[PDB]
């Protein structure tokens, strides 16, 4: 595991065992650990980070780290039991008993409801615990972690809006970046909440998701997602257009969409097209010939 | 630190160390653990993630690991010194003579040579010693690591495109996905060797860059950035302009940079613009009216 | 006119003899007396000496000065100057005012001063109490209309409401022949202003009765449409579309019609369709671009 | 010549009687005589007639039929008889051909004919043995120039190369007076068409000075410009400055200009911008937009 990597590293750069371990352990201890035959601590292997001037998560990552257990294969899962919707029946009974096991598990159990409900299968256990599910695990909590806004995007796929939205308020604003993948999952909640509240024309809410997006923009090393960018600046000019029709808005949210074709993101593309023709429906006003040929399609 | 953290965690969740430590390890020493009076290892962090259902790094960053290190803190001075010059010679005169101690260390000393060029400073060893010290470096390596790609891009941004290009190809393809750092740092060598293949008019170059980067998004959690994407395919827009003078590809390329000034990233707009200016001007071209309007200002 | 002064210096530029002229027209005397503008051309004469010199009769009749002479042009003219200096109207107006239904002409003249005076807020109680009088003495027999009656229509569209205009111009149209480009000229103001105040009002039925009379104009034999009018009523069908179907792409097509007008330096016209669209828009609750926000705010 | 009746209907249609018009200008009996046609009109006699009826002069003019009359009208419109007719063509030339000199109107139609000639590639070796000597013989000594002689040129472009007739057209501008609606047309297509034929065998030098030639117009009292033309000038004028500098706007108001061709209607404008511009920018190496690329093949 990592042992092997860190002889693999040290010699490529053409360093010797006595390099890494001279004043941080013994030559006979640094043997069985590149031997794998015996556990190295994380402050340790950060040591031999430093010495070997390769970067700490790299080495951690090419021994491995990206799955690598349980709650990693029982999450890969889900795309495969995604695809033959005959994996479902039997795996979601071994699921929806643990749902509660970690949140991992729940996050990985919304991933079957999602499904479920994709396949109009149904999960008649799922109205009758959700809401007592939600309560035992978030009605006493302080502080939240990706894993939590991970959870959150999921319910706002498989829930209404109104019954989710009280989880999420306690997590905004976010004040410190904890590395990039936490970045990512703390922007697709944003992303998910926004473009729901576009939907349902609920503008108070848009304007808050918005604004906690550029809010995220002000941290301290944090690492913006830039198709969100783009996606969630689409959702504004959107904004800026059904607070008061302004045409450049529209104009711009247009020419976004039309970027995204550009660069061959085609499932955002799609999706941003079927957005703009159901909000331009509601507003009953007709798009421009580009999109309403698309859609068409 | 990571005990606390860990702790942190089981209680905002509500666990009991049984929870945690059963089938690990004594319960007397899972204490010593959240005491951070014992270092733990890797693989029981691993496991007591899983146990919690918080990803390992979060909880790696929510410890502290983001710097902490020597070769960190010197990497920190790097942009304090670039707000005041005056800071270069004193702490020059401590790294120069360390560059080769470590990729890390090469690395930083690259970014004083950046800081040197911009303020017009000299420094002589530079070009008395570059060449020796990239043979030093890469000779006999093989395979290479993030630090490399990191070098590399520090490398176009201080020496002539022909003096790095061969130290470059056989860093390409990238076959894995180490992690959303390493990930963001393949993507970066990129970037800029494209940049600068187009503004050299060199199209052969340019079209390499081009397809390695298509390449990456075929590989297995591949993180591709957003902006790099983006960007990349503005350089593909001028590429196919510069090849056989397509209008579209034009009005496509300015669209692009228009995008990023929409969204807010400005420094990537200004220097966007400054470069189809330049371009413009070899191929004897005038640039839109709004394009020109910007960087002359 | 000095049509003979003018027959004898194209004569002479193109190199012919009088008797290249007057052979089997007239005389040699007389002719003679023609070239000395002491003798009256009757119009067959002079089309048939515009044949043989091979320069279109009308270009003739022009550069003999019918582009004005008469009374009649005296007083047209005279409107631009009082327009001004208003401290002329008064004086005028008082000639003029007794005059207005001495001819077609004459009417279109008073109403030059109409328009004067609501302009300079110059007070012509008069005109209230004559106008809806006037309008029926001028129009209650007639049976077919002349470009006099169109600019007449017209002028009425610039000092009466809407309403009191608009049952005078449906008799006038559709327009069947062309007669010339004087004429077609002044046929389609009318309906480009019409049309631009029925917008105004978002009165959308009338405003497609005039967009259609328009239209209509294309099918004439030797019609000229006039490329400007073309431009600005298809802006204003542009306009029609959205007001009737919030469409965007009419939208878009307007405001690039805008931009046309900018772009071959139509500054007057670019300024009154921004100022236009700022209103439909407001009306509409719809924010112009950014583009025609910028002038119309200065 | 229906000038008389023209005018009876006109004076009845506005409920004159005869007094109203022949009181100061001729006797009872005579005005009599005019409006049945027994007795010719002068053009000061129709110039007041003109007044007193309050209707324009060029119009009562062209209701009265001027719009032909003359055999040189007649072999006018067989022109257009036979473009559609080429089987038409060798009887009818043989009978211009000869009279292709009588005067500038018949040197104009004569034109025509070559112009037909060429275009369904009929043979007409005389012109080549003559146009030289023709030319020679209808502007060595001439000072100044009328609608016809823009009308001619206009036509020269169109069946000999520019160089045979650019000097031609020089001493003909700058125009300095406008003579009328028809001449103001005549005098700017010849300008519109010259600068087409510039642009596209890329003498920027000439196309530059037939940009200023038709800007000054606009500087000229009275002068109707021809909307389309100066949208159409307009054009030339993007891709002249693109042809200079590659300007990218320039290309992309080029571009536009074809769009607003197309969404007014003017098909035949259009389908025409859209034809020039893929040759210009198949000759400067450069791929057209999308939107025209398509519209070209198709």
């Amino acid at each position: 595991k990592i042992g092997s990597v860190l002889k693999q590293i040290r010699q490529e750069l053409n360093y010797h065992q006595i390099d890494l371990y001279s004043g941080i352990m013994s030559k006979s201890v640094y043997i069985k650990v590149e031997a794998d035959s015996r556990p190295i601590s994380v402050e340790e292997l950060s040591k031999f980070s430093e010495r070997l001037g390769v970067n700490f998560f790299e080495i951690l990552n090419r021994a491995g780290m990206n799955s690598v257990n349980e709650t990693g294969k029982e999450k890969l899962l889900i795309s495969k039991i995604f695809t033959n919707p005959d994996l479902f029946d039997k795996n979601f009974q071994r699921i929806e008993p643990k749902r509660l096991t970690s949140l991992q598990y729940f996050s990985i159990y919304l991933g079957y409801i999602s499904i479920a409900h994709h396949y109009n299968i149904e999960v008649p256990t799922f109205n009758k615990t959700i809401t007592s599910d939600l309560k035992h695990l978030y009605d006493k909590r302080t502080t939240f972690f990706g894993i939590d806004c991970e959870i959150v995007s999921n319910l706002l796929n498989v829930l209404p809006y109104e019954e989710v939205s009280s989880i999420i308020k306690p997590m905004y604003p976010i004040v410190d970046s904890f590395g990039k993948d936490y970045d990512l999952t703390i922007q697709t909640v944003l992303k998910n909440a926004l473009t729901i509240s576009i939907m349902n024309r609920n503008l108070k809410e848009a304007q808050y998701y918005i604004n906690q997006f550029e809010h995220l923009k002000t941290i301290k090393n944090i690492s913006i997602n830039g198709y969100y960018d783009l996606e969630i600046n689409y959702l504004k000019q959107i904004y800026q257009f059904l607070t008061d029709k302004n045409i450049d808005s529209y104009l711009n949210a247009v020419n976004i969409i039309n970027i995204f074709k550009i660069i061959g993101k085609e499932d955002i593309h799609r999706s941003l097209v079927e957005e703009l023709t159901k909000i331009s429906a509601k507003e009953k006003f007709t798009p421009p010939k580009e999109v309403t040929m698309y859609y068409e399609n």
